[PDB]
């Protein structure tokens, strides 16, 4: 018996599959947040948002927790959702926003994915100012671009959020383990330098568990986002013993059944798992 063999992984896929089929949204499904007024909520009719963990009423976003690791996964905001997207960023006092949508995607107007973090802009009352800083090589040609978004709203405390942007991670693909672990750490490390900044400042958002969470998003927020979230979860010593099965089941139950979309992305979390002698299945 090898916990990571052909057999074992076959068992993992059965379970995980039944869960996706089971979590599929029905029409007006009560488990999922529904678009109000006819305004559009969902980037893709079928990538839905669990009502219970929903962050705001008008975004497709979710508070997620696997083990002891808390973050917020979302979809790329549609143009009309930006003033709320920034609001959530500000109120969460975001220690870091990781964006995994490639530059070709954002570039292509057909996709309607605004280039919101790479330049200055005014949305409603919220004015934003971007400023590029370092640029880090993660390996295998992958590269992260770093920015700093300053969010200003009249009458509100000005908040700046550090952005980490992996511009060349194609949609529907998995970056290797090594680039993945390399990315996860770069995200954790950025998170703490900023958490530490609010901490030495006495911000009460530190007490609060709905705040100071890493916001991550790609295109649909179930693919490239999941894989990263599964590797941040594994970087936490506290999340010990938590198998891949639970890991995948919590993301899926707290967002939708498409979390960890492709079988190759899942292979990556199975690789990291094997590398720590971490279990795949439960029991």
């Amino acid at each position: 018996v090898s916990p990571y063999g052909p057999e074992a992984r076959a068992e993992l896929s059965s379970r995980l599959t039944t869960l996706r089929n089971t979590l599929a949204p029905a029409t007006n499904d009560p488990r999922y947040l529904q678009a109000c007024g006819g305004e559009k909520l969902n980037r893709f009719r079928d990538i839905q948002c669990r009502r219970q963990t929903a962050v705001r009423a008008d975004l497709n976003a979710n508070y997620i927790q696997v083990g002891n690791t808390r973050t917020i996964a979302c979809q790329y905001p549609l143009q009309s959702q930006l003033e709320s997207h920034f609001r959530m960023l500000a109120e969460n006092r975001t220690p870091v926003l990781a964006v995994l949508a490639s530059s070709s995607e954002i570039a292509n107007q057909r996709f309607g994915m605004p280039d919101y973090f790479r330049q200055s802009g005014t949305y409603g009352s919220i004015t934003v100012e971007s400023k590029m800083t370092q640029q880090v090589g993660l390996g295998d040609g992958i590269m992260a671009d770093m920015y700093t978004l300053t969010i200003r709203e009249a009458g509100q405390k000005t908040i700046s959020v550090p952005v980490v942007h992996v511009g060349n991670w194609p949609d529907q693909t998995a970056v290797s383990s090594e680039v993945t672990k390399a990315l996860a750490s770069l995200v954790d490390q950025t998170a703490e330098t900023k958490r530490n900044m609010y901490e030495s400042k006495g911000s009460s958002a530190v007490a609060d568990d709905s705040k100071l969470r890493p916001v991550i998003h790609c295109r649909a927020g179930v693919g490239r986002t999941a894989q990263l979230i599964g590797a941040m979860c594994m970087n936490d010593s506290r999340n010990s013993q938590l198998s891949v099965e639970d890991m995948v089941s919590q993301m899926r139950v707290q967002r939708n059944g498409i979390m960890v979309q492709k079988d190759e992305q899942l292979d990556v979390l199975i690789k990291l798992a094997e590398g720590q002698g971490r279990p795949l299945l439960n029991s």
